[PDB]
């Protein structure tokens, strides 16, 4: 998974992820109106909606449960896999705000309207361990959360504590730790987004034989680490030399760099891990933009066209059939 | 530049291209039906075409020039650019069958059905440079052809000689030459498409933290060396592990890992190179299918519905305007 | 700079570092017998040895500090550059055992027999500031040890504790911290040994050029991150494959793979850094092994040859003038 | 293998090479008086030397034969390791000056006393293999040639012709061809021997974590194409930051870091490559310096103080015994 965070030239925040997996989990976009009420019939735990909601996720015994969205305040979360340095607690922790790991998403989204408002709740950050129906193995996920401020966060459980990082890069990918990848991207100052033509190798001339020679020594495989590096490095290049060019397709072009392709990430049950989707939400307009591996087309679905005072959730059909542009 | 083929599941032959440039050319869709007079008016050679054509061009004067584009026969060209390592004469060598560089793409697809129907004519071409208008010279562009057979060549002329190369790698990019890529790809024997899960260092213990750990080591950057070695994997590691899978989408996903992001790879005039436009060309059905870095839908332009007998050139509008799918 | 511990065919532990500065420290091979009272004239803090000790180092105001050295019970102690993480206190912390930065390689050595009992009195850790004479910048250094059981440690102080890390790797370089650089190595888990001599390319045979082909993606440069990768596989494979050939000389091959060499490591006031010496104790036997850039040859300095009862600290020139046989 | 040239600080020109095989080869120095008639036993063949020769070898039958060596004019040459892509002949070829494999390296030292008269002479050689003894072919060494005019050759017979290559880069390893190498080393143009210190990513502040940050995409490897990068730019650095501190020992330092270590470079046959011994010759003082893997100390002979009017050959036996300076 890879997360990014963008404003465009006409000052709209753009946040969204890849979703990198090697199986479907019967993904459907979910519309929630606010003043909702969800009930978990596992464990009798429920939640009411402050705010409407709408992304990406699926339903367990008629329970929402989501990997990315926002809400009508512009406040947008995403949950990316963070399977090595994750504790999540088996039990409530007594005095805490507990929070089961299947529900962080929604809690973040129904609740809030703005990262300050979410920061002072996670100090209260608690991503322990509490189903949803009756079985399905609990995992893991390493959070951030972004608003219309520009402003992100990144969220991390481990062994001793609940990690809040301010995230100034703008991007999320997985393991390890947030602070690993940000150290890491010191060993990369040396990369440069301007053409060297030449080098003068004493008695011989060395010329670039095509462009693209300052960023010699950026890594090109699909590890978390070298993703992490990847979409730093090119988020800042259009920041610092395009800033008045960003718009939607941009985000798109970003993401496409670090994204999974059919046969070349094999697991060990020797599948192919893919870039199943691509979602970007323009906060500011409540419209949720998606594409899949199956069809790269751009759809929309806005809110705003939606009864936010509605007493029903709506559900999008996950496209993956190819929309061709036949022109004659 | 990136040049692919591909055969799909169906056993249909896929044959495209990246166009990576800094501006733009007059770009246009162009269909010319057969047994059409083309006619330069600066220099007054004619060319007749044997078969109809379709592809990406522009028109000087009346007269059309390609970029890239297929026949009616499944015969399909791409001009690559080749800068440092060319040499076109300055003018016609005596005995030889000369072709302006401009008007090496259409001398291809007009004439011949097929790469070795292509072959034997190009025992003898003297890419001797001549304009067709004006003084604005040609490109160091190198052909990558391909057609029904599934088999594909690489045509490039040196101050020695010009220069057929069988392409069993499937792929094309830019400069240094075609054996120096084919050579370079020895490098990277040692990279594996599955999951490396763990290491024992000894006393320590080394566990993956996250899918790809096989293709560290693989280069990251947009130059043609990586590019070529990028594409060559990809595309070998969807054959070996997903022959039965591939389809119209995967041509472009392999091609997007390759493809130039605004801001990131600048040249020493301080403009962005970009991935203008993704062409994939169904070499059986006669199908040009395409995207723009500003439109990601694909658009299918389709010979067969054109009059191939008709007495007119036709083009079609370069879309650079994005299509979204309104959902709601 | 790099640190290593290594074991021999014969059983025997080897522990050293290359310094790696810029510039002279005015540095001597330093013995100390035991039962000696070392005074700090500036601050008139003192310090009696308990073990005789033996290493490199310098005086200031007739005052001993070390840059690495062992004792006489086979307890070794090596200081490395740790520019960034480092937090030292700017004054001495109430019931801590308070150590000036200077002072903490003696500190070890004068005092304890074992990397366990070490380990126990660091629980204090603590390497606050504190100055020796009357100026001087008292730097930072980020802290392993290792012994004669063949355990190594890594002793590293931050803004929030001093930590110390079990050294299950046997190598240390500079920043970022420990923990970083462990984490780093799971990038690594792909790479091999053994040659990779053919790579069938579909319809293209891959064969290797040369021998070397599995530990293609390792880093080259001369970064802490880079030189840590390599000391620590280079260490790994030597043991998995050649553990009855391990001696003195492979110590040295091991640490010539991470030098630094002049004119390449160049620093923001011009200056060449380089790979001043390299020393390799034998802890067992009491003896100092190094060499310098100036001259390779390994000089031994045996301390069993001293008196360890005496009452006189003895020094021993710098070894820069290089020192050749000449066979005929 | 690595061959490298040097100019010193007193204008003095150093020529030698690291060995990398996982075998002995019974070699000892050899020195041979001018006018000295050698005899092949099996194909009675005869050669007398015009110029007295020094250098590592081996001799079969009575009969010598050289892996590097230099004569009394100062002319030097050294025999790599070239398994891919040379062909020689498997009988003499009609009008040419046929040199056996095994012989070249002698009929360079023996014959000629500039790399000019050797580049003439070779406008012709037929590396037409014909063994001198037994069954025991020759090498895929190829052949670096320098003098004390500073100027080097690269000589490689292909399928097609000898090829003789001026060598500006100073530097030769093994596997591919030497056009290979040359334009290879444009993708590194990047590359800065200056420390980075900083980079403002946006909104985050990135900081060299140490010295060489300039240098990050420099290959770590042991294959002959990321040995030959490394060698050419470390030596490039020193002649441009610091060709009056050229001296012996630097010569070393080069050649140290792209030298194979026991147990990370395995063969198929899972047998250690190593660079067995390291070669520095003197031209202009005829002075052979070397060391091994075993013995790191620089042994010299020098050819002047033996009779070159003498009737014998001399040999002297390679050092493997580490030599140590015991100093107290």
């Amino acid at each position: 998974c890879t997360g990014l965070a963008l404003e465009t030239k006409d000052g709209l925040h753009l946040f969204g992820r890849n979703m990198d997996i090697e199986y479907s989990f019967n993904q459907s976009i979910i519309f929630i109106p606010r003043n909702f009420k969800c009930v978990n019939k596992s464990n009798k735990k429920e939640l009411t909606t402050k705010y409407a909601v709408l992304g990406m996720g699926t339903i367990f015994d008629d329970y929402p449960t989501f990997a990315d969205g926002m809400n009508e305040k512009g406040l947008g979360c995403a949950g990316l896999n963070f399977p090595v340095y994750v504790s999540y607690s088996k039990e409530d922790i007594e005095g805490k705000t507990n929070i089961p790991v299947y529900n962080f998403l929604l809690w973040v989204l129904a609740n809030f309207s703005s990262v300050e408002e979410v920061k002072e709740a996670l100090k209260n950050a608690n991503i322990v361990d509490i189903p949803i129906s009756e079985n399905i193995p609990n995992t893991t996920l390493h959070w951030m959360i972004s608003d219309i401020t520009g402003k992100s966060i990144v969220v991390e459980q481990t062994k001793e504590k609940l990690n809040v990082f301010d995230n100034n890069i703008g991007v999320l990918t997985n393991s390890p730790t947030f602070d690993w990848h940000v150290a890491n991207l010191n060993q990369y100052v040396g990369l440069r987004y301007n053409q060297v033509p030449e080098f003068k190798l004493g008695d011989q001339s060395l010329t670039a034989l095509g462009q693209g020679t300052g960023l010699v020594g950026l890594p090109g495989d699909f590890t978390p680490a070298s993703r992490f590096i990847r979409v730093a490095f090119l988020r800042d290049a259009m920041i610092k030399n395009d800033k008045d060019s960003i718009d939607l397709i941009e985000f798109f072009h970003i993401l496409n760099n670090v994204a999974m392709v059919r046969g070349s990430t094999r697991t060990v049950e020797e599948k192919s891990d893919l870039t199943q989707y691509t979602s970007c939400m323009c906060l500011e307009k409540g419209i949720y933009y998606y594409n899949t591996y199956e069809n790269n087309q751009i759809n929309a679905i806005d809110m705003n066209k939606e009864n936010l005072d509605g007493n029903e959730i709506k559900t999008y059909k996950y496209n993956k059939t190819l929309s061709i542009n036949h022109v004659n």
